[PDB]
């Protein structure tokens, strides 16, 4: 399997609904309003960002900034362990 | 390619379901019930209005009226930017 | 652009869910149960009443009676303003 | 053009699918089961009833009864306007 | 117009979805499983029962039993009104 | 005209596609595959059965068995009315 | 030219293929199987019936029976108009 | 009139093209190819069978076998009715 | 002008080729094969039957039987009209 | 070159097989069966009608009736132009 | 030149083979078989009728009956013009 | 190239199947059932109307009525451009 | 009348042109080309066979072989009936 | 009528769409993809299984295995009742 | 009107959501997860149990055990009354 | 080798049966029925026309009229090339 | 009658159009294209194979191979029944 | 071989049925109905237009107009390539 | 009579029109064009070949080559049976 | 025997009836109608041309022109082989 | 019937919708987007993976990885029992 | 195997139904209404655009504009890789 | 037997009706219209081309061009094998 | 019979309609539009490719490319087994 897809699945498995709403608000300017209605979990948002080339195996600045804004410093360690 | 179609696509891609329902209610007297049953997004309604000669690159009064009735003042800026150029 | 539809939309935009339930109860003897099951907002009820010729641009008694029963006196002023002009 | 055909087309243009199903149920005793399977809009039903001499430019009682059973009075107003 | 079909249409117009599911459950031994999958309203079930010679203008006992099981005593009054006249 | 042909035409005019498919399956052991490929309505199947002497005015048992297997008790009444008179 | 041939041509010009197949089935006892294979329109069948003395200007009962069996009550009016006037 | 020729004419007047093709195939070992090329109806085949002494007013077994093979049980009744006239 | 020849001409002018072939088949026992080869219309067959005394202006049973076999009931009316007129 | 023959050729050149069959049915009481079996185009039927004095340069009523029965109103204009 | 012979030549020049056969059949009772076997054109039949005193310049009923039987109404106009001119 | 045929081809190229069904219904009194069974596109209907002298370069009222009944106001502009 | 000549006439009266052609081909090694050119019916061939003593009221083997080759089994019955009659 | 076909029709009239899809998946190794594309009810699959000699009046193991895999123990009773009668 | 289906309908009409969830948990080992996902009332579960030959008119042991596990002793009286008669 | 006979042979070598039938119909008033029965190709008709002094090396109007009536414009060019 | 021709007729009477197309494809290297164009049923193909001496009353390997490739075993049973006797 | 016929064959080998029907509609004023009934591919229409001198090796305006009406801009390039070489 | 003629008659009795056309094409370089116009069946072609000394009761190679070209392997067995019988 | 007569026999032995009719038409201006009525094969025509000194063993131009008109280029090779 | 198809059916009949969505996400780089839209149950995904030669009776590593990623350790026991 | 067709197939294999609907709306002015009704995947639209000379191996501006409008920036990388590789 | 005639027969045995129609179209300038009506197979066209000296055993360029235009590359190999064998 | 035809039949028996449409698109530049319009199964496409000499028992590269493009790796195993076992 692709180590990146496993990392994204593990990250999305550890979020609640309120953090999903905060992420949807923070991603307001990049994704259209019609598409944001269909987002019910983190996997859909990650798929859209992957399709728009906002997230790549090697370009993880946007994900790091979003996690820092959510004040979740335990998932950043997982991201860093994957990168290293 | 035809800038009017691009503008209509951009306007349509920024609506939710409730606003589409309000638009369908507001356009009740111009489109028949059987045709209105088949509308699932804004593109279909815009296509019907284009066919009936209600929307033209020079006649945008109906679109402005509908958008002002929906209280969406950010799309009116896009329409004004298109017409200005 | 029909102003009666605009007035109905504006009136429907100011109701909550409990008032909608009260209106559905009050209109129990005019609309069937299966049709009432599909009503989620005021626009659907107004569409049904328009179809049954219970609500007309010249006969607005039923709407006034419903609003008076709901103790909503700020919407009767809008109805009066519409029928004055 | 014949005004009667225009009136029938205008009436048929304002029906949904559920009302068509109700009309097909109500016309169960006059049309056979093989023919009713080919009806997709009101035009086919009106053509069959025209062929069987149930609808005529002078006799419109069956249409009025069906429209009264569907509780559509705005269409009955159209029929009254045509007759006058 | 056949009055029996009018009565059946009027009865079917006053049911909800859960009562339809209960009626489908109660008719498990008379209709096959493949045919019950296509029933979306009461008209289809009534048509099937009419074809299988379970419902007749002179034989209305099964309909009365089903209505009594659903605890709808207002529709039984309509059935009695039809039969008496 | 022949009453038997009128009866067969009346019976064939009341079937649908799925019932025709079921009849074609049930008549697998009497008609060949190449001949069954040409059957589009009930008239063709009845003509073939008439040719093979499986269906006569004095012998209507196979038709009764097929109709009973389709659970159509409103056509057996027609067959009984024809035979009684 | 002969008012009868014009009437027959007018009647035949208003039939589709399914009605032709129904007529061919109903006329199974009067015309042979080899001759019925050559029939593609109503004119051929009418010519055969004219030759066999089944259809005459003074005897039109079989035509009325066939048209009644097809439930085409508008062509019966044409036949009446021809006979009356 | 020969009650046999009338019967043969009546039988031939009730066949289509596919049944004629099937009969021509079944009669492949008795008639030559050049003669079978000229057959367009049942009469043209019955004439050859009469000439070759395969079909007689008292020997009708081949006709019954062919009709049974075609599964036409309503014509065997006509043949039986003719035979009952003796 | 013999009313019989006019009647025979009128009857012969209303037949197609398939009816002629059927008539040729039905007369297989009265006319030879070599003479039947030369028949192209109904006039030749009527001439041969007249020569062999099968058809006379007073005896017309064979013609009616053939016409009934062909199921042409509109020519039997012409024959009846001729018979009743004389 | 006779004007009438050219007109008949022009009229015959604009018909299909179904119209030929309808004309053969409509001309059933005037021509015998044996002769009608030989007709494959309009020229043969026109020749047979010419021989029987049904069609002449001064009497064109039968042709007009046939064309009116076939609902071909564009050839009646040609006939009228020839007559004028 | 004899006008009657010119008229007969004009009439005979406008016939086909089937019409000649029909005329020969209709003239069966007047001319013998052996003499009818030699006829290949209308001129021979007209010559035989002239010899038997059946066609005369003024006794022209048989020709009219034959032409009416053949349904040739355009040659009757030629005959009428000949009679009216003289 | 006759401009009228080009105009008719352009008009027919912009219709769908449901509009074709409505057009067939609206012409019930002018064309017989047997001929209407063989119509699959607008070209056949236009050919029949051309033959019956209902549609000619100087008379285009029936086409305007049909297009107005179908509520297609973008093809009436094409018709007007042709006429001018 | 000679019964043998009557039998030969009856047999020749039931043949067609193609069968005559096949008979001429089969009799190629007994008659010359110039004589075979003159044969138009079966009587001419029978006469030439008679003159050469190939056909005798007691020796009918060649005729039987020809008829068996043509697959005409209904004329062999006629020949057998004639032989048993004597 | 044949009891086996009646039993198969009765069994087929008691299945929904999900069960049909599961049966189509379970019969993947015996029927080709193009043929499985055309199956819309149970009769279409039973016909193919009958043609391939996987289902016979007495070889009912595959049907029982499929019904056991679908966990339908009310139809196995019908199968047992059918088998016990014979 | 099968007395058993009526009994099951009456029993199902007297349950709430928590009891339905408890029954779904207790029936974990006999029904698959994908099918238990679709259960919304007692009728759906009873249909599956009837299909798998676990519940029969002569064998009501599993139903009695499930009812006893919920401490619903009033419904056991209904079951006993049905069994007695 | 008279050029006129060669030209007539070349023209006759390019006609089918239907065109021959049309020519026979158009030449109905100039040649008798008994003579027209014998025509099987264009050479016979051309010989019959030559015998009656209707077709000459100087007077070819009838040939041009017939060819124009058949709508064959590639043979009129051959005639023009011969004449010039 | 020849037991072999009857067997071939019985085999040919139980094939559809698709199987005929597959047989024509499989017999591509034995029969020419112009002759394969004229084949409309199985009888023509069997006649051609009989003429080319590929099918004989004692040599039936090609027929068995073709039937095996079509996956029709009920017809191989018929061939076995013929050969066993 | 003639380049023009090869070009026409190549153009005709790239059309469907609907395009052929559209061409038949667009060519209503140049070819009669009886002739247009016989057209089943583009080769027949090209043959008729060649006979009427509407299509020539030096005059190709009608073909370009038809191809522009059908909106086929890939075949116009083939026509231009043919014309450039000559 | 002569076995070779019987064999040739039997072989020619099993051909059709298309096979005769193919044989005429294949024998193009041996028989002149004026003589091939008169051939209507195989007997005429066989007679011509017999006259030209291409076919003899001991030299049958050309016939075998023709039959092998037509792919008629059932007639080669008849030829082999004739050759082995003598 | 004379080689010229053998060559003429060989040439005549390869012509059908239609080619004979075409040759008779082409030789219309040299032989009378009554003499042409009696020709049934090429030998008669060649003998008639021989009597008139139109065909000689040193002057074969007419034969070459006739054969080239019939488009028989395989017989011209035989003629050339005889001449060489 | 194949012990492998029975095992796959048993595994598929024990999954819910959210697990199916997660499995669809994890197979993003092996199946195209157009084909993943038609997947409504596990049987379709298993059929696609069988056709692409990703699942065989001897190669069960991908299924084990997916099941371990879903944290379903009760189905891995079924897989092990099948293999043993 | 024409790399351009492979690229178009790969691009079409990565779209869904909604994106196809938006593409159909954006290509509203270049394809007629009758033709757009027959489009069920990207291959049909690509075929029409290839015929109308809007897509060529050297001209890919329209495809890039459509992909940019759909906001699919991963397929533009495939297009750029194809262009750079060739 | 002449190898060239056998080769032409083999080539003609593998063509269908549409290819024959295309071949007739491609030879519009070499054969007249009256002669092309009588062509029903490839043998007639080959015979005409042989007569006009367009097709010789040593000159086979036109046949190669026609077969290349039909895009039938499985027959060009047969032609090459014939040429290499000689 | 031929092992190659059996292999092609087996490969064609395991395709659906969408894969057939994709194959038709991928084979756009090798077959004409009018010919591609007549393809309803894989057998027709394989027959056309066999005629054009694109597919041979010794050359199977195009088939492998097409199958790899459809991402069907279970049929490539069958192709490899055929090539290795022979």
């Amino acid at each position: 399997m692709d180590p990146f897809l496993v990392l994204l699945h593990s990250v999305s498995s550890s979020l609640s609904s309120s953090e999903l709403t905060e992420l949807k608000f923070l991603c307001l300017g990049r994704v259209g309003k019609r598409k944001l209605e269909r987002v019910q979990s983190g996997l859909d948002l990650f798929s859209m960002l992957l399709e728009q080339n906002d997230l790549e195996p090697g370009h993880t600045e946007l994900l790091r900034e979003l996690l820092a804004s959510l004040r979740r410093h335990d998932l950043l360690r997982r991201v860093d362990d994957f990168e290293a």
